[PDB]
């Protein structure tokens, strides 16, 4: 049922942005017919976490079945409106990061029929349909004002947080827009403490944050919980889903992963870089920097060769045991006073928690 | 200009301030988001900006009321100036320019990588909303502002749109097929080029820093929106067939820019023109040399510019368009004299502009 309602909301979504489109833009079939594809194949074929996670935040916390049916509309506009910046980041980042494919498709700028530079721009309008929506459904609902106040605050965090991510293999140092310089050659800045802020900002924000706020804000139960305790949590499990991204990069099966890993020849601060290059020896070290960041089949699989002589899926498991058990105390903390987000929250890590994706 | 330049400096102490204490940032990123905004914000004329202002001060026509409202304007005019920042980088990536304002483009600058300078141009979109909520938080106008200003943001994402597709056979467009630049140019009719440029130019430059304005001054509904717009589609369309003419006919040391209109094979003014009145051999040695980074292509297509005397067609062309707009300032005056003399300044900025 939540996923049935979500995808009926999804169609009077794309109803009401591809009709005006028609009437106020004078758009051609033509590109009518191509935003709407864009729109299904950018938006489309994911799990919809973020999206399910506002519903069932929204739902456990209104406790007459008007209100209800008119929260859980509310819920399902703003669950699509995270999809959709997801969306506009991941057509982005895909260019950015120059993947070959997600969901088990071509990236978005990869289609025969998609240049770049109108990709880039396609992204663009992904993030304007947010807008769109929102005020096409939310223009007489008292909280609008703070849900785009918090939306477009996360929509920054993320864009801050795709530039430590873009500008992390590079001596931070040494950065000056007049000037240019190649991939580190060290790797000094490839710490914990600098990979802790990257994924912070570039994911956990818009994908653990951002889903519970918009949950509490259309149910107008936002000052019933804890915000401290809940940003902390929302902070932790978004960390372990970047790490959990970042360890399939390398190791899980495009056929199962939907995507191609690049993080390798992109010479990406990833969880699997930082934590060989804390535990490994010398000659192994040696041999990483001499390969990575290289789009050379025989230096990526040797890095990849490198990660798993360290025993990196081995730390992983280990790593995943103590955030678990952090993720656990935080929970009880916030149920201690908001019982029915607590429960929301333990279905969120639920579906974090050792997936395979 | 002054009161405009200060109102920057808060714009930029706030934002880089938050980056240190609320993102974690260190000051060499700092540093390095304080130069991007100044290349990409600073350097043009700011008549957008200054647009904005001058129509909020000529609607209020209280000293302290004054001074809140001119506040306003300034921030709504920077919103303005940044969301053109946006557009303007990413727009030159996707066009393969090569400088901007007699600088490299922000792409081009040797230390920005193109992937970093795509997450900088959306960083600049990003700060729009957040200089809004800083300064405008409490004004009652917040909601309608930002509607229309979000709006604006998403019909010049669809200009681009029309821009960008608009050398390929719209029949043959398909995300899941290809298709190489147009070999009979069918598509490009004045009537394509009209909506291209309405929407990727004449309402963020021309309709947005006069709704703006109109906003803040608390004076909107006080005038002809119908007239209002059309006159801004008008001077928005004259606007961009100005930037289309100066991208082949004026020099780099005085237009700031390398033009690419004719490499990228856009559905420019001159193509369109050319293409409506040139000669069969003309037309024919056009279609085997636009849309080509050759050197030598490129100055053939030049130079049947030129010998089709389109420099020509643009005098003409422009005494049309001061024709019209003279009407409709005129009816506008009627009910609204202060709003049409704010945008008789705006057309004063525009006609026979040099750049
Ligand atoms: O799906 P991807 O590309 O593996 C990724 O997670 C996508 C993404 C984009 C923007 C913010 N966070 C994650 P990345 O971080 O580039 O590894
Ligand atoms: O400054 P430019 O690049 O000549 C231009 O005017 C820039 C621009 C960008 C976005 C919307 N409108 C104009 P273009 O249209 O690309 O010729
Ligand atoms: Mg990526
Ligand atoms: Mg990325
Ligand atoms: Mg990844
Ligand atoms: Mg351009
Ligand atoms: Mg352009
Ligand atoms: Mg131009």
């Amino acid at each position: 049922m939540p996923m049935q309602m979500f995808m009926q909301v999804y169609d009077e979504i794309q109803m009401f942005l591809l009709e005006e489109l028609e009437l106020k833009f004078d758009m051609d079939p033509n590109r009518v017919r191509y935003l709407r594809k864009m729109m299904d194949t950018t938006c489309l074929g994911g799990k919809y976490n973020r999206g399910l996670t506002v519903i069932d935040v929204a739902e456990s916390l209104l406790s007459d079945g008007a209100r209800r049916k008119r929260v859980l509309h509310d819920a399902c506009v703003c669950g699509w409106m995270i999809e959709f910046l997801q969306a506009h980041y991941l057509v982005e980042d895909d260019i950015m990061d120059n993947s070959v494919t997600r969901r088990g498709k071509p990236c978005w700028y990869r289609h025969p029929d998609v240049t770049v530079q109108c990709a880039i721009n396609d992204g663009l309008l992904l993030k304007s349909w947010t807008h769109m929506m929102a005020m096409h459904f939310f223009a007489d609902r008292p909280f609008l004002q703070d849900l785009l106040c918090r939306f477009n605050r996360v929509d920054y965090t993320t864009a801050v947080g795709q530039l430590y991510d873009v500008t992390s293999m590079f001596d931070s140092n040494k950065l000056d827009p007049d000037v240019s310089q190649p991939t580190t050659t060290d790797f000094a800045e490839f710490t914990l403490s600098n990979y802790k802020r990257i994924v912070k900002y570039k994911t956990a924000y818009y994908t653990y944050l951002l889903p519970l706020v918009m949950g509490l804000i259309v149910s107008e139960a936002l000052p019933t919980v804890d915000m401290g305790v809940t940003e902390e949590l929302a902070m932790l499990m978004g960390e372990y889903f970047q790490v959990q991204d970042d360890v399939m990069d390398c190791f899980t099966p495009p056929e199962r992963l939907g995507k191609v890993g690049t993080d390798i020849q992109d010479a990406k601060c990833s969880w699997l870089a930082v934590t060989f290059l804390a535990k490994a020896s010398s000659a192994q070290v040696a041999e990483f920097k001499a390969n990575y960041g290289s789009g050379d089949s025989e230096k990526v699989a040797t890095v990849r060769r490198l990660y798993e002589e360290a025993d990196l899926q081995g730390d992983y498991v280990a790593y995943e045991a103590a955030v678990a058990e952090q993720v656990k105390e935080l929970i009880e903390k916030l149920r201690l006073c908001s019982p029915g987000f607590a429960a929301s929250v333990e279905t969120l890590w639920g579906k974090t928690y050792k997936r395979q994706k």
